[PDB]
């Protein structure tokens, strides 16, 4: 029992729950379905208010935070953003960026690093704890990028095609490439030539969809393209498991490495 802390989405629940070593109770604005179009509900809205601090990633995901503001309300709340200052890219074709920071483990680090420092500058008494876990937090997920560095370097193709395209950072940590598909759903006679095309330039063996993904749209990938489906998890919903945040991160490069070599 110490702070009640309130977080917006899985991601920043598991780096808070990390770097506070367990000190004091987390808890998560329970987002129904999407996090990337979600703006919460009177219940979060208020509960979040009512907490000793209230985490985000981002102003760049999490519009709704800066629409808070304590001083004019209830003012026991400290809105900290876990990812303030951290060097984002714009997204290519165009100021919109790419918010999915957290899935590359060294960014998670840097994430986590950012959450210690300003949860140690609102609880004096444990700083030298936070520190302390962020550090460690640094260090597996360091080992973790080492243990997957060559064998993606050694990988024979370096390109993965994919429905989600949320992994331009986990793709940029290890060298790879990431790609989209361009039929969605009942494609037309030449759009099915252009996929082929496709699939062929960049001899796409497998098409990689969001967990959970519809089946409406794995029908016709798997129709159009004529390759399997893979899943990879963004982790923007808690994917109820005892694993831990690296190894959830684990699972995604290990399907990775599994397609690539
Ligand atoms: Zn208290
Ligand atoms: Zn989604
Ligand atoms: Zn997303
Ligand atoms: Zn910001
Ligand atoms: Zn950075
Ligand atoms: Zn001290
Ligand atoms: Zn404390
Ligand atoms: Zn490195
Ligand atoms: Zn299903
Ligand atoms: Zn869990
Ligand atoms: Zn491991
Ligand atoms: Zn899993």
């Amino acid at each position: 029992k110490g702070m009640k802390i309130v977080t917006s989405f899985y991601p920043i629940y598991a780096m808070v729950k990390e770097v506070s070593g367990d000190l004091n109770d987390v808890r998560m604005i329970q987002s129904s379905s999407g996090i990337h179009s979600f703006e919460p509900s009177a219940n979060d809205i208020a509960a979040i208010y009512d907490a000793d601090v209230f985490v985000y990633h981002s102003h760049t995901l999490e519009s709704w935070a800066g629409s808070l503001d304590p001083n004019l309300k209830k003012s026991k709340v400290k809105v900290l953003e876990a990812s303030e200052g951290m060097t984002l890219e714009r997204v290519p074709g165009l100021t919109l960026y790419d918010p999915h920071t957290w899935l590359d483990p060294e960014k998670a680090g840097e994430e986590a690093q950012i959450i210690a420092d300003k949860l140690s500058e609102v609880d004096s008494e444990h700083k030298e704890t936070y520190q302390k876990n962020a550090q460690a937090f640094i260090k597996k997920a360091q080992e973790l990028t080492k243990k997957f560095q060559p064998k993606f370097e050694k990988a024979t193709q370096k390109t993965f095609v994919t429905q989600l395209t949320a992994f331009s950072y986990l793709a940029k940590r290890f060298g790879l490439n990431q790609l989209g598909i361009a039929g969605i759903s009942e494609p037309s006679p030449r759009q099915l030539t252009e996929i082929q095309e496709f699939v062929k330039t960049y001899k796409v063996k497998t098409i990689f969809t969001e967990s959970n993904a519809s089946s409406k749209v794995a029908e016709t990938l798997v129709k159009s393209t004529g390759v399997g489906l893979k899943t990879l998890n963004p982790l923007e919903s808690d994917p109820q498991n005892d694993k831990t945040y690296l190894e959830n991160l684990e699972e995604n490069m290990s399907i990775l490495a599994e397609e690539l070599k």
